[PDB]
């Protein structure tokens, strides 16, 4: 044992405290407070994403964290809200998302074989007479906008409950807090149900952890879950220096915890008495995503786009491009330039990726706006000579 709480570890373990987000988690927590101690109970869409490619920086906890100490805070008024969270990854449907939330409800809602919205008038109903209060998480909710097993209209049924679905005494009870991937999810969100998007209170958008941060974090971590004679912050150092995004990396959190997990179970193995050096090394080293997958080519086409973004163009043409990315190629990435079609379908993979947009009456393209040039060609270039020394 390194181990004095082996729970500390989990990948779902949210601390009792955060030490990161945690001004920004009480804060909002007294926002959802704020309505409904003002009357006009719950009846807010809030939202967190992160920046694109970026996993493992405290979207989730973020969130869960957040529904926690606004049930705290509520209770301590009397009030009474109970927390239900989703992954989208297990709700393909609006039928299987309901179904999720009731039964953490423990309401005894008939879902065996019911409709949807029946479900839904159900839990409206259950809330009025318990006087109850519920707030949804739905985490990777870009991947509900795109499904097509939901529709629209089920995205605002549920969304818009309060319109669709009137309480016996007039009061809403029913918030959500919508965690995505990144900023993507809002342009499918005005696509899809814009009723919606344009209304929502609060959007927040996370940055990848600082090393500063990381420590923080894997501090806490060792303080809770590992024996105290076990850790020195040296060793945790090792860890945050490497994945800290100001020092080149992810910002990634869960990279951060597993290393440290990882080291302190390489230790337990050897009959080790606490970490050494080599150990968090060893774990931090066998321990960009939609960019991480791109060809040379793609990789080498969207630097470009950014450089015109970078140095005043906002729209570059298909043709100028094309030669651009010839010259480049063969000239500075000595690779051999595609033909143009093959160009032309690159571009369209862009795209459909929201790493770029168009522009149809070939087509104009610009660099997707939430991406910053300067830093994001910085990445692009870690991920670009990956492929060119292989
Ligand atoms: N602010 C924080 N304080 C403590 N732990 C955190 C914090 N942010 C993230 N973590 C931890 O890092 C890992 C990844 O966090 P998660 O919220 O899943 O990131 P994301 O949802 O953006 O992928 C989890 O173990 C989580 O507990």
């Amino acid at each position: 044992g390194l181990f004095k709480d082996r729970r500390v570890f989990d990948e779902n373990y949210i601390p009792p405290e955060l030490r990161v987000r945690r001004g920004e988690a009480e804060a909002l927590a007294r926002i959802y407070l704020n309505r409904l101690l003002s009357g006009a109970g719950l009846s807010d869409v809030n939202m967190i994403y992160g920046s694109i490619g970026r996993v493992g920086i405290g979207k989730t906890t973020l969130a869960k964290f957040t529904v926690k100490r606004v049930s705290e805070a509520a209770a301590k008024e009397g009030l009474t809200v109970k927390q239900a969270y989703v992954n989208a990854f297990n709700a393909p449907n609006l039928y299987t998302i309901l179904s999720l939330i009731v039964r953490q409800t423990g309401y005894p809602i008939q879902v065996r074989g019911a409709p949807a919205l029946d479900i839904l008038k159900a839990l409206v109903d259950n809330l009025y007479v318990e006087n109850h209060y519920l707030l949804v998480i739905l985490d990777e909710f870009q991947s509900m906008l795109s499904s097509p097993r939901i529709a629209a209209e089920d995205l605002y049924t549920l969304l818009r409950v309060h319109e669709e679905i009137p309480s016996r005494d007039g009061v809403n009870r029913i918030g959500f807090l919508l965690v995505a991937s990144d900023v993507r999810a809002l342009s499918y969100m005005r696509e899809k149900i814009p009723q919606v998007e344009s209304q929502i209170g609060f959007k927040l958008h996370l940055p990848a952890y600082k090393s500063r941060e990381l420590y923080t974090i894997l501090e806490q971590r060792a303080e809770l879950g590992l024996r105290d004679t076990v850790w020195e912050p040296r060793h945790l150092e090792l860890i945050s220096d490497v994945y800290g995004e100001d020092k080149g990396g992810d910002g990634s959190a869960r990279r951060a915890i597993v290393a440290l997990k990882m080291a302190c179970e390489m230790a337990e193995a050897m009959g080790r008495d606490s970490l050494s050096e080599d150990l968090v090394r060893k774990a931090v080293s066998e321990n960009t995503h939609e960019l991480e997958a791109l060809s040379i080519h793609e990789l080498i086409i969207l630097r470009l786009i950014a450089e015109a973004t970078l140095g005043g163009m906002e729209w570059i043409n298909a043709g100028l491009l094309r030669q651009r990315y010839e010259d480049a190629s063969l000239t500075m990435y000595n690779v051999k330039p595609r033909g143009y079609t093959q160009y032309h379908i690159y571009l369209k993979h862009l795209t459909s990726l929201g790493l770029v947009d168009a522009k149809p009456s070939t087509t104009l393209f610009r660099l997707a706006p939430h991406l910053p040039a300067d830093r994001l060609i910085e990445v692009v270039d870690n991920i670009i000579q990956a492929k060119m020394a292989s």
